């Protein structure tokens, strides 16, 4: 699954989507974590 209610949600729901995805692509842009989780 990838989605909780967006099923509620007919069209607005798309933007939703979208912001997510800022979010994730930020998270590749620092894989700095990478160390902590690592050695």
């Amino acid at each position: 699954g990838i989605h909780k209610q967006k099923e509620k949600s007919r069209l607005q729901g798309g933007v939703l989507v979208n912001e997510i995805l800022n979010h994730m692509k930020r998270a590749t842009q620092i894989p700095s974590y990478k160390k902590l989780i690592m050695y």
